[PDB]
């Protein structure tokens, strides 16, 4: 803080455009005849857009006097994160958060003669596991030289206000960062093929083609919210239902615009041509084809785990450090529906699931495994069985069925790949799963 | 009778779109410049699908089951089916029904 | 042993029991489903063409 | 060593869990006082903000540390040597009124003298050798958040943070003793006996034993010896008070019975006055014998103290010990070397300081701690420098008149040759005072 | 488990530079565990009941 800048003029970062002085006054006829009668529109054209650095300037009546500042204003200012109606909980102590799910099972025939060498068989049932972990550590550091600051103003509320403003902006900082956080989760779950895509072909192109998207979205939803449930819409391939009061839809601005503006604004009956579940608004996704997102409130999987601030002082320097840490879990279900809407080029198919991921098994022993495929076309593909476990004596037949011989004591993955390439161009989705054998 | 996993990558379930660690690394001012403030985001972005299995601390019996549980939760669905309405009642004894 | 709270516990072991449950409501629909694609098949309808 | 919650839970006047930090603490009215099976409570109340878990850790580590590790470091086998506090106005300086006959009665010679006195009281100067560090230690945050799931966590939290220092501390103690010894070697105040390398042979092994017998009823006779010593003081001690440091592959050769046989203790009695160190590092030290009062340690002050780092999120506590350790000059010690020691080890003057008047005259009398069975003749010098004040060969010197400077008597023994870079000096110290 | 060591000097001109510094890790390691179960089982006749 050294108060030395001379010869600075008023016109820094400015690069004018066409001269609004030179504009006024070179004017026959012209749009600007309006300001010719300004008696001072020279001063106000040059000052009107604020200086960002001052001089001191002396009075016009004693020169020996300098003019002073008549007020001084302080702006505050609070953001939020709109998505922070989705957070879970908070898990003070912990890292890992376990996630169990149960499916459903198989019908068999009642046979009462075969029924008195069976009573004792076991039928183990269906689950699935899955695992997240606490992924965000950080911190805000901000210092105040409270002694120091006391010479840049008159008022106590002035300077109190001042510091208080600093101590705000951690926070504003904290909600902004929370927000970036909470919403790269969508575009990691896009990069990494897990959603279930849709295939539209522009919000924006014709009001046919927006039409044609609400349309599929009002299907979709219908087809999420039924009461059998379906595994076509979670990428765990369970047997899963939905509410309708559960259901968000995540969109932008340039799309809410256009919708109002096109396919409601001209509509009769307004209710059967909208949105139907809940409707959220973001500034845009940072993926090139996502245009909207449906997604359950449960898919969400988001904690905090620390918040909290630490304040030291130095004698020597006489200042205070401010220290706001936050630690937090970041992570998505795979048990919840969500749907993609792309709208750009999507492969035919997407991904396959493999049901049962992991497994154990004996030394010698059977196990059956289904695949499914996440196809973008009505086309059907099918699906070829592979095992490389590096052991001889165990195969899969075509049908998913692996049987391990006792040989050998290695892991083994179980492949189930799609060829949705040409020709002299094979492109490969592979869906693996892992087996272990116990001695 | 002793089972493990090991050797397994987080990946088994994923299908690799555009690499989005490595979109955010060669961003130059476009849509993911968003993300660029966000000091920590690598370790968020690698468990941000969610872990089949790991390797760690974990018990024998069922899959995995990392020994720092810190938390559990299971989640219960119950599915119905739409044409129960038109079903009729019940009965106890007897097997045919004559209709006249 | 698994869990280390009883509460646990009590939740598998209802969730079996609602799959069970979820299971045999989902047979039902199927079988109810089956009755209209059967008598489709063996031409006991009223058709009527579209 | 392998501290657990029993040790503080009799070190304290406590039974299990204790509010006594919230108690003596605003910080009461945020955790319960309750000490029923509940923690989930009392951790969140004590987790609830930084200032204080600031002050809930501090109180904790800092007083019951202290307690724990005060009252747990003086139940160590070496508390024997380990007294309390220094004692106020001990004026370093060691007084001892030596032994003698007794004078028959004769009233004709006492009615010619009553008021005289007796003798001076050989007084000499401490050996000491001060101590002090610091150990310290981190804690993290972590592991205190996860120490409060159940009442037995939030005790092994406690035998956490005391073992390591408690560890560190009781390992020190036995170096800086040995260091002690081997200073104290080297100074050479030691009286020795020569022995051959008892782990050589299995003959060796019983002549050491043999030689270690023999020393120790020379030393405990009840008449008094005057042999041993760092000077001729004429001392006597029990039995029970002497003590031995042995090498460990020593103590590991030798038999844990007719060892203690050659003193009056029979295992159990005698494992407790011997001490064992891995080597002592000294020429060919082999095994030192002490009396029990030869060597003491006194606390100066023993301290914890802790911070905090917001910017990391830990804690580090420091513990600093402070204490003197000193060696008397009265004591027996027998050194007990195995190696190519000189004939003569030190030569030591009876009187040792003196004052005399400007026409006096003095006797001094001289020791030598010769290591074999010969004799060695021994010169007086007088250094100084006057006139008429000289020395005689008995040891008796005179001092003439009109004399000022202080002068020195020095004893020397020589056990060299024809070519003689060895001479062994003991000096004393004569002060003249104007009559 | 936490290493013994020997201590550091009373020094305030060192130690006036390093007051936040930690110490040592604590060499942490994995149990080696071996889990057994079994069962032996015997029977019972009503006559030696009777």
């Amino acid at each position: 803080m050294r108060i030395t800048f001379n010869d600075v003029k008023t016109s820094l970062g400015i690069t004018e455009s066409y001269d609004i002085v030179n504009a006024i006054r070179n004017s026959q006829g012209d749009n600007f005849k309006s300001y010719v009668p300004l008696a001072t529109a020279n001063n106000v054209a040059e000052v009107g857009a604020g200086i960002l650095i001052n001089q001191t300037v002396q009075n016009d009546f004693i020169t020996s006097l300098v003019d002073r500042i008549g007020l001084v204003v302080i702006r505050q200012v609070s953001l939020n994160n709109p998505l922070k109606k989705f957070k879970k909980g908070q898990i003070p102590l912990g890292r890992t958060i376990e996630e169990i799910y149960t499916d459903i099972t198989k019908e068999k025939q009642y046979d009462a003669e075969e029924a008195e060498q069976k009573v004792f068989e076991r039928e183990m049932p269906n689950v699935k596991t899955l695992f997240h972990e606490r992924n965000r550590q950080g911190f805000y550091h901000q210092t105040i030289q409270d002694d120091s600051l006391k010479t840049a103003f008159v008022s106590w509320g002035n300077f109190e206000s001042f510091v208080s403003s600093i101590i705000n902006a951690i926070y504003n900082s904290a909600e902004v960062d929370e927000y970036e956080y909470m919403k790269l989760l969508v575009d990691n779950y896009y990069s990494k093929g897990l959603f279930t895509t849709v295939k539209i072909d522009e919000p924006t192109s014709s009001t046919g083609a927006l039409t044609e998207f609400v349309k599929k979205m009002r299907a979709t939803a219908r087809k999420l919210t039924l009461p059998q449930g379906s595994r076509d819409w979670n990428s765990m391939a369970v047997r899963t239902r939905s509410y309708m009061e559960d259901l968000h839809l995540i969109i932008d601005a340039d799309l809410e615009a256009e919708l109002d503006v096109d396919v409601l604004a001209k509509a009769f009956n307004m209710n059967r041509t909208d949105f139907l579940g809940n409707v959220t608004v973001i500034d845009g996704f940072a993926s090139t084809g996502l245009e909207a997102v449906l997604v359950d409130k449960d898919w969400f999987m988001v904690y905090d785990n620390l918040h909290k601030m630490e304040t030291v002082r130095n004698p020597r320097g006489l200042y205070w450090n401010y220290y706001y840490h936050v630690w937090q879990t970041l992570s998505v279900s795979r048990f919840a529906n969500a749907v993609a809407f792309v709208s750009g080029d999507v492969p035919a198919v997407t991904q396959v699931i493999v049901s049962p991921n992991i497994a154990a098994v004996k030394q010698g022993g059977q196990q059956q495994f289904t695949a499914y495929v996440r196809a973008t076309n009505a086309k059907d593909h099918k699906v070829v069985w592979s095992v490389e476990g590096g052991s001889t004596g165990t195969a899969i037949t075509g049908d998913g069925l692996l049987s391990v011989s006792g040989n050998e004591d290695n892991q083994l993955t179980v492949k189930a790949t799609v060829d949705i390439g040409t020709e002299d161009k094979p492109k490969l989705v592979v869906g693996e799963a892992v087996v272990s054998i116990r001695p």
